[PDB]
RNA sequence: AGGUCUCGUAGACCGUGCACCAUGAGCACGAAUCCU
Protein backbone atom coordinates (compact mmCIF):
# COMPACT_ATOMS: atom_id res chain seq x y z
CA UNK A 1 0.00 0.00 0.00
CA UNK A 2 2.60 2.55 -1.13
CA UNK A 3 2.79 5.12 -3.90
CA UNK A 4 5.80 6.80 -5.54
CA UNK A 5 4.12 10.14 -6.31
CA UNK A 6 4.89 13.73 -5.37
CA UNK A 7 3.36 15.14 -2.18
CA UNK A 8 4.59 18.73 -1.87
CA UNK A 9 3.60 19.85 -5.37
CA UNK A 10 0.06 18.45 -5.51
CA UNK A 11 -2.45 16.41 -3.53
CA UNK A 12 -4.45 13.21 -4.04
CA UNK A 13 -8.22 13.63 -4.32
CA UNK A 14 -11.17 11.56 -3.21
CA UNK A 15 -14.87 12.11 -2.57
CA UNK A 16 -16.85 11.62 0.64
CA UNK A 17 -20.60 10.99 0.62
CA UNK A 18 -22.03 12.28 3.91
CA UNK A 19 -25.50 10.77 4.32
CA UNK A 20 -27.32 12.09 7.40
CA UNK A 21 -30.88 11.20 8.43
CA UNK A 22 -32.64 12.01 11.71
CA UNK A 23 -31.53 8.75 13.34
CA UNK A 24 -28.20 7.79 11.71
CA UNK A 25 -25.26 9.43 9.95
CA UNK A 26 -22.96 7.91 7.33
CA UNK A 27 -19.40 8.96 6.46
CA UNK A 28 -18.58 7.05 3.27
CA UNK A 29 -15.43 7.70 1.23
CA UNK A 30 -14.96 6.40 -2.31
CA UNK A 31 -12.63 7.15 -5.21
CA UNK A 32 -13.38 9.72 -7.92
CA UNK A 33 -15.50 7.27 -9.92
CA UNK A 34 -17.36 6.06 -6.81
CA UNK A 35 -17.25 2.34 -7.62
CA UNK A 36 -14.25 1.59 -5.39
CA UNK A 37 -14.50 2.55 -1.72
CA UNK A 38 -11.95 3.34 1.00
CA UNK A 39 -13.57 3.37 4.45
CA UNK A 40 -16.91 3.72 6.22
CA UNK A 41 -17.87 4.07 9.88
CA UNK A 42 -21.48 4.88 10.79
CA UNK A 43 -22.66 6.97 13.74
CA UNK A 44 -24.02 3.88 15.45
CA UNK A 45 -20.52 2.37 15.45
CA UNK A 46 -18.98 4.82 17.94
CA UNK A 47 -21.64 5.36 20.62
CA UNK A 48 -22.93 2.19 22.28
CA UNK A 49 -26.34 3.72 23.08
CA UNK A 50 -28.75 3.58 20.13
CA UNK A 51 -30.71 6.62 21.32
CA UNK A 52 -28.36 9.35 20.06
CA UNK A 53 -26.96 7.65 16.97
CA UNK A 54 -27.50 10.91 15.03
CA UNK A 55 -25.72 12.98 17.69
CA UNK A 56 -23.00 15.51 16.79
CA UNK A 57 -20.60 13.57 19.06
CA UNK A 58 -20.92 10.29 17.14
CA UNK A 59 -20.66 12.08 13.78
CA UNK A 60 -17.56 13.92 15.05
CA UNK A 61 -15.90 10.68 16.19
CA UNK A 62 -16.84 8.90 12.94
CA UNK A 63 -15.43 11.76 10.83
CA UNK A 64 -12.23 11.76 12.92
CA UNK A 65 -11.85 7.99 12.44
CA UNK A 66 -12.48 8.29 8.68
CA UNK A 67 -9.92 11.11 8.39
CA UNK A 68 -7.39 9.06 10.38
CA UNK A 69 -7.90 6.04 8.08
CA UNK A 70 -7.63 8.26 4.98
CA UNK A 71 -4.38 9.80 6.24
CA UNK A 72 -3.14 6.28 6.99
CA UNK A 73 -3.78 5.12 3.42
CA UNK A 74 -2.81 8.43 1.81
CA UNK A 75 -5.79 10.57 0.76
CA UNK A 76 -5.30 14.28 1.45
CA UNK A 77 -7.84 16.26 -0.61
CA UNK A 78 -11.52 15.50 -0.47
CA UNK A 79 -14.77 16.54 -2.18
CA UNK A 80 -17.87 16.76 0.00
CA UNK A 81 -21.07 15.11 -1.28
CA UNK A 82 -23.90 15.91 1.14
CA UNK A 83 -27.12 13.89 1.22
CA UNK A 84 -30.20 13.73 3.46
CA UNK A 85 -32.74 10.90 3.63
CA UNK A 86 -34.44 12.38 0.53
CA UNK A 87 -37.49 10.93 -1.18
CA UNK A 88 -40.86 12.15 0.06
CA UNK A 89 -39.90 12.04 3.75
CA UNK A 90 -37.86 15.23 4.28
CA UNK A 91 -35.08 17.24 2.65
CA UNK A 92 -33.40 18.89 5.66
CA UNK A 93 -30.11 17.14 6.57
CA UNK A 94 -29.85 15.40 9.90
CA UNK A 95 -28.12 16.70 13.02
CA UNK A 96 -24.65 15.33 12.31
CA UNK A 97 -23.74 16.72 8.89
CA UNK A 98 -22.27 20.05 10.03
CA UNK A 99 -20.46 18.45 13.00
CA UNK A 100 -19.02 15.70 10.78
CA UNK A 101 -17.93 18.25 8.16
CA UNK A 102 -16.30 20.48 10.79
CA UNK A 103 -14.51 17.49 12.34
CA UNK A 104 -13.38 16.37 8.88
CA UNK A 105 -12.04 19.85 8.08
CA UNK A 106 -10.39 20.28 11.50
CA UNK A 107 -8.53 16.96 11.22
CA UNK A 108 -5.99 18.39 8.77
CA UNK A 109 -7.21 17.65 5.24
CA UNK A 110 -8.17 19.82 2.26
CA UNK A 111 -11.78 20.44 1.25
CA UNK A 112 -12.81 21.00 -2.35
CA UNK A 113 -16.39 21.52 -3.54
CA UNK A 114 -19.44 20.92 -1.33
CA UNK A 115 -22.36 19.40 -3.20
CA UNK A 116 -25.96 18.62 -2.25
CA UNK A 117 -27.03 15.29 -3.80
CA UNK A 118 -30.22 14.52 -1.89
CA UNK A 119 -32.84 12.80 -4.11
CA UNK A 120 -35.47 15.36 -5.14
CA UNK A 121 -38.52 13.53 -6.54
CA UNK A 122 -40.72 14.83 -9.33
CA UNK A 123 -44.02 13.78 -7.70
CA UNK A 124 -43.18 10.28 -6.52
CA UNK A 125 -45.47 7.81 -4.74
CA UNK A 126 -47.56 8.30 -1.61
CA UNK A 127 -45.79 9.28 1.60
CA UNK A 128 -45.99 6.79 4.47
CA UNK A 129 -48.74 7.68 6.93
CA UNK A 130 -52.48 8.26 6.89
CA UNK A 131 -54.54 11.16 5.61
CA UNK A 132 -54.62 12.64 9.13
CA UNK A 133 -50.89 12.05 9.59
CA UNK A 134 -49.16 10.53 12.59
CA UNK A 135 -51.17 11.88 15.53
CA UNK A 136 -49.16 11.78 18.76
C1' A B 1 6.73 59.75 -3.30
C1' G B 2 3.25 57.56 0.67
C1' G B 3 3.01 51.51 2.51
C1' U B 4 -2.95 48.76 7.51
C1' C B 5 -8.13 53.34 1.28
C1' U B 6 -12.60 56.15 4.38
C1' C B 7 -16.92 55.93 8.55
C1' G B 8 -19.36 52.06 13.42
C1' U B 9 -19.33 46.56 13.27
C1' A B 10 -25.89 41.27 16.00
C1' G B 11 -20.61 38.67 13.48
C1' A B 12 -26.96 34.86 18.36
C1' C B 13 -32.22 33.14 13.38
C1' C B 14 -28.49 24.56 15.44
C1' G B 15 -32.66 21.67 14.47
C1' U B 16 -37.04 18.24 15.09
C1' G B 17 -41.21 16.09 17.98
C1' C B 18 -41.29 15.43 23.68
C1' A B 19 -43.20 8.46 28.69
C1' C B 20 -47.91 7.45 31.82
C1' C B 21 -51.58 11.19 33.08
C1' A B 22 -58.59 8.40 34.99
C1' U B 23 -62.60 9.96 38.36
C1' G B 24 -65.42 13.70 41.88
C1' A B 25 -71.55 12.44 46.57
C1' G B 26 -75.20 16.77 46.85
C1' C B 27 -78.66 19.52 50.45
C1' A B 28 -75.77 25.76 51.60
C1' C B 29 -78.98 32.13 47.49
C1' G B 30 -82.34 36.95 49.98
C1' A B 31 -82.88 41.65 44.17
C1' A B 32 -85.15 47.71 47.15
C1' U B 33 -86.93 55.61 47.70
C1' C B 34 -87.46 59.60 49.65
C1' C B 35 -87.20 64.11 53.68
C1' U B 36 -88.98 68.28 57.35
Amino acid sequence: SLGPQVAEGENVFGVCHIFASFNDTFVHVTDLSGKETICRVTGGMKVKADRDESSPYAAMLAAQDVAQRCKELGITALHIKLRATGGNRTKTPGPGAQSALRALARSGMKIGRIEDVTPIPSDSTRRKGGRRGRRL
